């Protein structure tokens, strides 16, 4: 599924992510921006052989499991697949660990390179929140 913006803002507020861990909602949506082009459906393999998943690009090394990255982790008890649900639910259970394993959202480097220092509250401007 392909969110609209107000969309995922919506969602993400109403499954908690505004303000969880103290990054407002427009971090959020800012990251799922630039992580996936709010496009749940996203995937992205990195150098290591680990691949990102949805709309948080989160990824198999760690958090979820896709039967193809060795020595990998699964922290989110997930299949990665879960990730690419027009349901965000697990997604954001998952980021939800994440943001909370000590990097904060440095974690996203979408988020620490293009929305971190910025003007984050502009995602969810015009939004009926």
């Amino acid at each position: 599924k392909v969110f609209g913006r107000c969309e995922l803002a919506a969602a993400m507020k109403r499954h908690g992510l505004d303000n969880y861990r103290g990054y407002s909602l427009g971090n959020w949506v800012c990251a799922a921006k630039f992580e996936s082009n709010f496009n749940t459906q996203a995937t992205n393999r990195n150098t290591d052989g680990s691949t990102d998943y949805g709309i948080l690009q989160i990824n198999s090394r760690w958090w979820c499991n896709d039967g193809r990255t060795p020595g990998s982790r699964n922290l989110c008890n997930i299949p990665c697949s879960a990730l690419l649900s027009s349901d965000i639910t697990a997604s954001v259970n998952c980021a939800k660990k994440i943001v909370s394993d000590g990097n904060g959202m440095n974690a996203w480097v979408a988020w620490r390179n293009r929305c971190k220092g910025t003007d984050v509250q502009a995602w969810i401007r015009g939004c009926r929140l």
